[PDB]
């Protein structure tokens, strides 16, 4: 069961309401070539993402116009003004390789919440993390407050040419990582920020994170300009 069959709208809504993203296939034909390739991708990536599919007419018709589509659904608690909750697979042809590329390029969006479960999928490319009291069980409000400030800045640099990934992470859960950056773990609300490049260079924001996001903005500008001393 690398992909969960969803036989009802209750089941589909239940599936997509998770704290992790959903990759849902919509096929009126359960034996199509494309349904086959869907299941191959689900099988290859079964531990990395949550796959489901459906042939429920009302659902396939809602999400696709040709009886053959895939929608990524981002976590509803992470919805934000900078991207949408859904991303439809846009290619005409469906292969497992192409479904794999699609999910990697799209599932996380601009600034995922990095967790113990997804951390190895977020890490590895040049990456800025903002560490603070991320916790959507007890602190949804403060979680969003800071993440929206980080995203508003990220999106300005992304919209310009710049290539860098962004994530928010619990300063607590990832306390061991902080020492790599000369940072300490606190219960504090105000984020600390460090970049690690894929090649291993580390850059640590020095100024306190201002609510107006301009400290983060100055840190990123300096990073891209190459005016930062690397940390160690």
């Amino acid at each position: 069961p690398a992909s969960v069959p969803l036989r009802t709208e209750e089941e589909f809504k239940k599936f997509i309401s998770d704290k992790d993203a959903s990759i849902v296939g919509f096929f009126d034909d359960s034996f199509s070539e494309a349904h086959s390739e869907f299941l191959k991708a689900a099988s290859n990536l079964r531990d990395n993402y949550r796959f489901a599919h459906t042939n429920v007419e009302s659902l396939v018709n809602e999400y696709d116009d040709n009886g053959e589509g895939i929608i990524l659904f981002r976590p509803s608690h992470l919805t934000n003004k900078f991207e949408d909750k859904t991303v439809a697979y846009t290619e005409q042809k469906m292969t497992s390789g192409k479904i794999k590329k699609f999910i990697q390029e799209n599932i996380f969006g601009i600034c995922p919440h990095m967790t113990e479960d997804n951390k190895d999928l977020i890490q590895g490319k040049d990456l800025l993390i903002a560490y603070y009291d991320v916790d959507y069980e007890k602190n949804a409000k403060g979680s969003n407050y800071w993440r929206n400030r980080v995203m508003m800045v990220a999106k300005k640099f992304l919209d310009a040419g710049h290539k860098l990934n962004f994530a928010v992470a619990s300063r607590k859960t990832f306390s061991h990582e902080l020492s790599d950056f000369g940072l300490e773990s606190t219960a504090g609300e105000i984020p600390v920020v460090a970049i690690r490049t894929a090649k291993g260079e580390k850059f640590v924001m020095q100024e306190e994170f201002s609510r107006d996001g301009k400290a983060l903005e100055r840190f990123l500008q300096d990073y891209f300009d190459g005016n930062l001393k690397r940390y160690l």
